[PDB]
């Protein structure tokens, strides 16, 4: 079949991980049920989305709740704490976080945007971060017909963001059929209070999304195409294609380093192991650094790679002052000397 061929191309089924080691990597105590996305502020506080659940993805603790965790990366051996969500505008029993993003106001108010999928429906929750009290003040729940199945967002103001949708459909049965057939109907939305538009479409599962430090480019990961799309971001928020980068791995969430502009990318080398879990054959981990992404030949380095004997299912990676923090879809988190 032509379909069985493109299926085992999309899920990269023949792929094995040549190890790339780091000598001082330590599992973060307290993270056992996922750390699928994370973001580090310029002051070294890192937010971690944890406990999220997906229909069909593995879970070691099904009654576990979704949590936003805090980590101070300026500490020597940093520990995670669960952030308290306060407010009355949000149903916490169904809180099921996925991608996250931050925005820092001119007053230095910190806003956290959190992709929420309570049930089959999909929202974006915006919180105010209260560092002293170590809490998240809920502000708003954002819902839209152009946000059917949000995977990750990148904030550009307190309720302004680009959002990936990893499926066109909302219903989980059609969702898996969509994903199995490879329709590639997932798309990217710009959301703002006064204006909500599709800015790109035709993606075979758009996952991570991020922005360059100067605002001029947007990066979008296409999981099952193994591609990172680079877009020019215009003053009217529309996007025009620029580069497409290709890899031998499923690219998941994208972090951008503020100083260099470098991309750090959490990857699933073999899509079968991450989608059809099997304890005797667990998914591995791979972290990519991407430099000089606008130039003729961009520099791609594998900074860390492993078959899962330590860390299973890396989905996000970010660096801070010599340290590398790696998160997983549903497993642990690895803190590493670079
Ligand atoms: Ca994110
Ligand atoms: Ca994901
Ligand atoms: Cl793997
Ligand atoms: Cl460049
Ligand atoms: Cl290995």
């Amino acid at each position: 079949d032509r379909q069985k061929s493109s299926f085992q191309t999309r899920f990269n089924v023949h792929r094995e991980v040549t190890p790339v080691e780091l000598p001082n990597c330590n599992l973060v105590k307290g993270i056992d049920n996922g750390s699928e996305d994370l973001e580090i502020l310029p002051n070294g506080l890192a937010f971690i989305s944890s406990g999220g659940k997906y229909p069909g993805i593995m879970s070691f603790d099904p009654d576990k709740s979704g949590k936003i965790l805090l980590m101070d990366l300026n500490e020597k051996e940093p520990a995670v704490s669960e952030l308290e969500i306060i407010g009355n505008t949000l149903d916490i029993s169904s809180f099921n976080p996925h991608g996250i993003s931050t925005f820092i106001d001119d007053d230095n108010t910190v806003y956290l945007l959190v992709v929420n999928r309570p049930g089959s429906s999909s929202t974006v929750e915006v919180f105010k971060f209260q560092e002293e009290e170590k809490s998240l003040l809920h502000l708003k729940t954002i819902r839209h017909k152009l946000l059917p199945s949000v995977n990750d967002i990148v904030a550009v103001g307190p309720e302004h963001f680009y959002a990936t949708n990893d499926h066109y459909f909302i219903d989980p049965y059609l969702k898996s059929w969509e994903m199995h057939l490879g329709l590639a109907w997932s798309f990217v939305t710009y959301y703002s209070p006064n204006d909500v538009r599709v800015v790109a479409e035709g993606f075979d599962s758009a996952n991570g999304i991020n922005i360059s430090p100067d605002g001029k480019y947007v990066y979008i990961a296409e999981l099952l195409a193994h591609k990172i799309h680079v877009y020019e971001k215009h003053a009217n928020w529309t996007l025009t294609p620029l580069r497409v980068l290709s890899f031998d791995t499923l690219v998941d969430n994208i972090s951008v380093d503020p100083v260099t502009g470098d991309l750090w990318v959490g990857c699933h080398p073999n899509g079968m192991r991450i989608f059809f879990y099997d304890a005797e054959n667990p998914p591995g981990s791979e972290v990519l650094r991407i430099q000089d992404i606008l130039s003729e030949e961009p520099k791609v380095t594998v900074v860390y790679a492993e078959n899962g004997t330590v860390l299973q299912g890396s989905s996000v990676a970010a660096v801070y002052k010599g340290k590398l923090l790696i998160g997983t879809v549903f497993h642990k988190a690895l803190y590493c000397d670079l």
